[PDB]
């Protein structure tokens, strides 16, 4: 996640708290459940795209509800490539980006951290809550 | 809503019962919060583009940019989408019909929108993140 630390933007990696915190709760409730949903809306607050990832891939089971929400994401992406041709390498900025780009593929934790993809990693956490909003599961009876 | 009673489909309007539960949610914790737009997906399956549009009429800045996400997800779907031959069906939707304007309630409860209600919902859910700030 961006923080600000005396005044200044710094980027930290998830910490191993978070990601224990995170778990249980995917653990307890599941994925698509709607409190899970909310819970990762309040935590990924200011993440950047590989830290979204990050939390995405050390999520072990609901392979079924995973890939339900990853192939969304992947119809979001889809469509927005399809509205959005890429720039040529040289052109006068701010330079939009690919879906490749937003999602966080191929960049380094730094690279993802910086200005250039600010507004992109706000677009990614809108993409990934989306996905979870439209999978979300119906709530039944408890053992 | 759309509900299943008896084993088969019947429709009943939204009541003042969620309205004010709604309306709670919303006054107490904000249109966008993370956990109002949670409730909103709880409280809008199988509600019909007339029933979403009851909620949203109900609810009292921030609304308006929600609305102004919605006609802007419209805009681009009319553009994708020129109206079908006036032809063989399932017939696929304006933005006018799939958002139930004009649509009495009844209307908006029939088969030819089961698909339209639920994109709908889509579009508001994804307003209502697009909107959301802190």
């Amino acid at each position: 996640p961006i923080m600000l630390r005396g005044g200044r933007q710094e980027y930290e990696p998830v910490g191993p708290g978070l990601i224990a915190a995170w778990l249980k709760q995917v653990q307890e409730h599941g994925l698509t459940h709607p409190a899970t949903i909310t819970y990762f809306g309040v935590i990924s607050i200011n993440f950047t795209s590989v830290d979204i990832n990050m939390l995405l891939n050390v999520t072990p089971g609901f392979a079924a509800e995973k890939q339900l929400v990853i192939d969304k994401i992947k119809e979001k992406a889809i469509a927005w490539d399809e509205m959005h041709p890429p720039p040529p390498a040289d052109a006068a900025g701010p330079v939009p980006l690919t879906s490749d780009q937003i999602r966080g593929i191929g960049l380094s934790p730094e690279e993802a951290a910086g200005p250039r993809f600010a507004d992109a990693r706000t677009l990614y956490r809108t993409w990934v809550l989306e996905a979870l909003q439209e999978c979300q599961r119906t709530i039944s009876p408890l053992e």
